[PDB]
């Protein structure tokens, strides 16, 4: 009868009457609002800073050496003063900002709203505008987390399963404006952090509310159906289908591998410093005057990787190119992102997946002929491997690749080559990156403590 | 200390082995290989049953009222068939079967896969197959949840958590092969079955790799893009998104109202038979052969409901042969579903949200010329949207749809229609259909118990 009181159970749960609190749900169009709002301020703020830098790259045009010069110290101050900013106000501004989410949904990590909030934005303007090799990703979601708790604090809400809703709706909506992906930003919480996020009927419709609001904050902006503009590419066919496959398990075993590479270089770059803020920030300016330098002088190896992923998915890029993006790419992407900078590793990733991918696609046309491959059907597949093998949230990474290239007819590929990257990388010994930071975060804080 | 201690716990979960045995992971590609093996031979049996009775109706087209007498009783047999197989052998696989399976992952219903999997099959062929209004995810999802069980115990595998796994793999794989929707599939377990899921991370990647042989074994035998042949519709402006929320709101009040008329029709068509095997089959067959005369005068009235949504997204109905549609689909779906026959409600409902969708997507053509609408962007909207009122789940409705259509355009319409039908279900009281269904059988099954 241990089986007969918990049918019992059951029963007891279809006669409850689900209450609708229609407070928190009409927040989560605040928040969603607020959220997509300042959103499309960052992106356009980071577009100008980027389309000013420049500007400034070609009055000094016949003059080479005050070029480069240039190059280094307009994204050097600008890095500078990201670092800055989050070494003197926000420290927890720091980085991704998804760690410090998924910690706060915890509740193990502080939502400082009025000190990450004017440093996530202004610090990841000079940040990701000096051409740092960093994504617009994480710092949307944690300020979009953090304006979640904004709203919360604002209006008074009490109750603690008001607070990780509204914390949680921005950190869906802070992804949905951040990509023009609502879907994925669902997926985030639902699959991502899953076992952070509580999930009650209210709590997920207003994770849809937020959403919703933050979709529609971007469109009224931007009026572009793809994010990452590639074509219309093939068809799979079923016999081809076995290289995505293949394509996983070598995305896989690099997942782990860069996964240790992140939080190693995160170690090895701290030697530099040793924490002092002056020596962070002259650090930060080398790193970012470095990426402002690169950004003219080799201009794929830099930058954010959306302005490389279209070139590379068409066959424009060789196989010896490709193979010097991705070191040069693997480089940079570790001295930005493990050096403390605010900005994410989401969007770097999806460059370095996508020039992986290309590698793996011109490799499998000049080896099966028969087949009629593309270069660019496994560039997409790539894009979403690397997610799926360190991110380790393949529903939510590969959703979010369909709907920036509008590439649909790829999801049983994409599919394929999530689950060998999620498989070979459970199977590597790699855990979730998101969640080794925040275990670094919470194992560091509990040493302070002793 | 209360949440220091926590934050112990948050570490040492963070520095294990995540402990993975590729056991159930080979057994899962043996599950959605003939889980996606038995749904063609499932759709091609139902198919080839219809064609079947379709020339039984060109032989003998010179004799009318012969060919009313042929429609009903060729019919009527085959719907007996299916009635009787039920009742006789497996009473469990009346129905839709995914209340079946959802309560054998909370282990309340056994999985009788040496009595289901034959009834649900053969009874499926009978009533499906004869034109009733019943689709084909409920058997397809409890065939496919019958053979994770069977592989099971062919194998003899131990543990609780492996039967869980390969018991929602096939269902999984069951809502992959039909509908060739493998993104839905995996969302059918982490969304829909959420609180019945035990969600591992080896558990969700064994529901992949049933999901990923299960598209595959559809696809060598079908080769068709979308099982939903609708063009590439309209994209929905900004200005017109509203009207999508209306009809998410209009939808979210019928889908508590319609899933007390299952209810009800269940309970009401029981005081025909009290659950008498002769009387039970003779109303069977009386209905069954009610859908077949139906499938021959006025056929979009009857049938399963595929062949209803490409006509009327269209546009090629009228406004009142549109609202003689819904009624009339409305009775023989209460009338097939409530009756205890093998087969579901889903893709009936797609045919009652089309419907429903059009008509909403003629109104707002008629009183908004200046957004430059297209009724067939509500008839999809629409069409998800009885899923996301009455089945409540919301985020599998929408990608189901999305992938039995093609149209990856109206994502967010959908997400706007179906966050308003499911606020306004939740609003006004309704719970979903299948766990009001289980429940009506757990509270059952405990009034046998006295
Ligand atoms: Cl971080
Ligand atoms: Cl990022
Ligand atoms: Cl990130
Ligand atoms: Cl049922
Ligand atoms: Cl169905
Ligand atoms: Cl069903």
């Amino acid at each position: 009868q241990a089986a007969r009181l918990r049918r019992r159970q059951l029963i007891r749960q279809c006669l409850e009457r689900d209450k609708t609190p229609l407070a928190i749900l009409f927040m989560a169009a605040v928040v969603g609002t607020l959220v997509g709002l300042a959103a499309v301020a960052f992106d356009k703020g980071v577009a100008w800073l980027q389309n000013q830098r420049m500007g400034a790259l070609v009055h000094t045009a016949d003059n080479y050496p005050l070029l480069l010069t240039v190059a280094f110290l307009a994204s050097a101050v600008l890095a500078m003063f990201g670092y800055f900013l989050v070494r003197k106000y926000a420290p927890e501004a720091g980085g991704s900002g998804i760690p410090e989410i998924e910690g706060a949904l915890e509740d193990q990590r502080p939502v400082r709203w009025w000190r990450v909030l004017p440093v996530k934005f202004f610090g990841g303007l000079g940040t990701l505008g000096g051409g740092m090799v960093l994504g617009r990703e994480g710092p949307t979601v944690q300020i979009g987390g953090n304006i979640g708790r904004m709203v919360l604090d604002i209006f008074r809400l009490k109750g603690d399963e008001a607070r990780h809703t509204l914390l949680a709706t921005g950190a869906a909506a802070g992804l949905a404006a951040a990509f023009n992906a609502p879907l994925a930003g669902i997926l985030f919480i639902i699959e991502e952090m899953r076992p952070q996020f509580r999930y009650t009927l209210i709590s997920i419709k207003a994770v849809f509310i937020g959403v919703i609001m933050s979709t529609i904050m971007y469109r009224i902006f931007n009026h572009e159906v793809a994010l990452i503009d590639v074509g219309k590419l093939s068809d799979a066919p079923l016999n081809t289908l076995w290289l995505y496959l293949i394509l996983g398990i070598i995305f896989g075993i690099f997942g782990p591998i860069f996964n240790k590479w992140v939080l190693g270089m995160q170690d090895l770059l701290h030697r530099v410093h040793g924490g002092n803020i002056t020596k962070w920030v002259l650090m930060g300016g080398a790193i970012g005057g470095l990426c402002g330098l690169l950004g003219f002088v080799a201009p794929a190896t830099s930058g954010g990787g959306f302005n490389l992923i279209p070139i590379a998915t068409a066959g424009n890029f060789s196989m010896g190119m490709l193979v010097f993006i991705f070191v040069a790419r693997v480089i940079t992407t570790l001295l930005c992102f493990s050096s403390g900078a605010p900005g994410g590793i989401f969007a770097p990733m999806l460059a370095l997946g996508t020039v992986l991918g290309t590698a793996f696609g011109m490799v499998a046309v000049e080896l099966f002929p028969q087949y009629h491959l593309e270069a660019g059907t496994f560039a997409i597949a790539g894009m979403g491997a690397l997610l799926a093998a360190s991110i380790r949230a393949p529903l939510t990474g590969i959703i979010l690749v369909l709907e920036m290239t509008d590439n649909y007819q790829l999801i049983l590929p994409m599919i394929i080559t999530g689950l060998g990257a999620t498989l070979l990388a459970q199977f590597t010994g790699g855990k979730p990156l998101y969640s080794a930071i925040l275990c670094r975060t919470l194992a560091k804080q509990e040493a302070e403590q002793l």
